[PDB]
């Protein structure tokens, strides 16, 4: 719950919130950097990737 | 779009497509090991946490 959630929409607080996302983390591509809901599923995927390639 | 999409439940499939999750990897706790939502909730928590430490 920091500044990113702070100035996230309820629907992404959600979102992070249900699957562990640091908003601080995602890159916003909304107006003015405003994270959408797209942003939050590129970062998942990209996360899964790099999990599933860790040892 | 393998085995595991196969059984999963239309809501699950689709939370897989949309988070790039290979159902696969995910241990269901419903019934007879049915993929619920809160297991697809918990391996991505855990996929973000083994991603930053690597
Ligand atoms: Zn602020």
């Amino acid at each position: 719950e920091n500044d990113a959630y702070v100035h996230a929409t309820p629907l992404i607080r959600r979102l992070a919130r249900e699957f562990g996302v640091n908003l601080a983390k995602v890159k916003g591509t909304g107006r003015k950097g405003r994270i959408l809901r797209e942003d939050v599923q590129a970062y998942v995927k990209e996360a899964i990737k790099r999990a599933e390639a860790a040892p």
